[PDB]
DNA sequence: ATGCTCACACT
DNA sequence: AGTGTGAG
């Protein structure tokens, strides 16, 4: 029986990333309830990142700033930069590259979002397991690590609980067995503290981390003790951990699939899936899903950490909800060129920095009356980094979508535009 | 009437 | 090639 303990995998995720990025630049926002918002003039703007002090009052993402101000009257706000009539995230991307580069010096990372990367420490761990002989791992190596499920058996504040668990774990450590998966997790964890201190020391950003044996468990583990702590989730913590873990909380189970898992099987918690045979799960959700479900509810997941620090695509979009929809064609030309211009500015940076060029341009739109995030995706060739050509070509491949027989108008009105550069190739 | 993204599977 | 799902 292969037991999902071959790998040592960490997920590092920045604590309230956009807020921290603003708080480093505006020190008065530090250690105070703040949020970041986009576009201030509708309802104060929508909230895309919330500090932990603001979360104490009930402030969340997707809220409008004016509503958040009602929960938390003393709340401070930073507005994302605006350029060419639209949001501009350059600041946060550039902060992310800071974090990704540091992480890159320790091991091969898979960038999973603007603020998180997976790292595979299998190799680094065994190299460390030679470097310090066969000597103990002191608690002072894990000053911010929690051991999930510990303490157990026979102090009422959180750091007390942390210590007792870490003491229990370390006391139980089979130092003599460079084979044992729990020892490897521990050594992985020692590396992640170093990795995390390097991030805060070199960027001023704080973050959390999950250390386990696969991408999914490390993701779950990272969120258990946010902010500014890291959590080790061992194979043996899984049964109790999943026994009350709602299905929706596992990566990729938070949408329709997890909902059908709950409806069809009539269960609630991750651990309840172990009841079912693999074929049974493959009966209800297909070969790959039933397989993945069957092994995931036992802590086993085989998705690898992909060596990928650079995005596979560079994209640019703006929504036009309500009466703001675009319904003249000269209006569609202008915003197309607004988007093409930022894309060109970002593509030029990418080729200079990363020795690659995008070869295919994707143009996507939504139209008032449709329901789905995109209403239509079309493609063309990306041959010159010129905003005027990309926008012109973006128009050409969608101009037939105009139902309206009038020359000047555009109906149905367009509720979104999306340009994405892709199919990168070494240059 | 939240925004703006990014990866991936299916077909 | 184009759609849909899941995510931060
Ligand atoms: N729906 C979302 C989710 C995140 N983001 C951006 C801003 C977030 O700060 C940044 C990182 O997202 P996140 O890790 O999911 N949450 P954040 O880092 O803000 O706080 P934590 O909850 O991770 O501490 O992505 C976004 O713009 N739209
Ligand atoms: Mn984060
Ligand atoms: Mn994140």
């Amino acid at each position: 029986m292969a037991t999902g303990q071959d790998r040592v995998v960490a997920l590092v995720d920045m604590d309230c990333f956009f807020v921290q990025v603003e708080q480093r630049q505006n020190p008065h926002l530090r250690n105070k309830p703040c949020a970041v918002v986009q576009y201030k003039s509708w309802k104060g703007g929508g909230i895309i990142a919330v500090s932990y002090e603001a979360r104490a009052f009930g402030v969340t993402r997707s809220m409008w700033a004016d509503d958040a101000k009602k929960l938390c009257p003393d709340l401070l706000l930073a507005q994302v930069r605006e350029s060419r009539g639209k949001a501009n995230l350059t600041k946060y991307r550039e902060a992310s590259v800071e974090v990704m580069e540091i992480m890159s010096r320790f091991a091969v990372i898979e960038r999973a979002s603007i603020d998180e990367a997976y790292v595979d420490l299998t190799s680094a761990v065994q190299e460390r397991l030679q470097k310090l002989q066969g000597q103990p791992i002191s608690a002072d190596l894990l000053p911010s690590t929690y051991i999930e499920g510990l303490p157990q058996g026979p102090t009422v504040q959180k750091e007390g609980m942390r210590k007792q668990g870490l003491f229990q774990w370390l006391d139980s450590l089979q130092i003599d067995n460079l084979t044992s998966p729990d020892l490897q997790l521990t050594v992985g964890a020692v590396i992640v503290e170093e990795m995390r201190a390097a991030i805060e020391r070199e960027t001023g950003f704080q973050c959390s981390a999950g250390i386990s044996h696969n991408k999914v468990l490390a993701k779950l583990a990272c969120g258990l003790n946010k902010p500014n702590r890291q959590t080790l989730v061992s194979h043996g913590s899984v049964p109790q951990l999943f026994s009350q873990m709602p299905i929706r909380k596992i990566r990729s189970l938070g949408g329709k699939l997890g909902a059908s898992v709950i409806e069809i099987l009539g269960i609630e918690y991750m651990g309840e899936l172990t009841q079912f045979t693999e074929s049974q799960l493959q009966s209800h959700f297909g070969e790959k899903n039933g397989s993945w479900l069957y092994a995931m509810c036992r802590g086993i997941e085989h998705d690898p950490v992909k060596p990928r620090q650079l995005p596979k695509t560079i994209g640019c979009s703006k929504n036009f909800p309500g009466k703001t929809a675009l319904a003249t064609r000269e209006q569609v030309q202008w915003w197309l060129l607004q988007l093409a211009q930022e894309l060109e500015e970002r593509l030029t940076k990418d080729r200079n920095d990363n020795d690659r060029v995008a070869t295919q341009l994707v143009v996507s739109i939504r139209v008032q009356g449709d329901k789905r995030l995109s209403s239509l995706r079309r493609c063309c060739a990306l041959t010159r980094y010129d905003a005027h050509k990309m926008s012109h070509d973006a128009f050409t491949v969608i101009k037939n979508c105009n139902t309206s027989g009038i020359q000047t108008e555009w109906s149905p009105p367009l509720t979104m535009l999306f340009l994405c550069a892709t199919k990168f190739s070494a240059s």
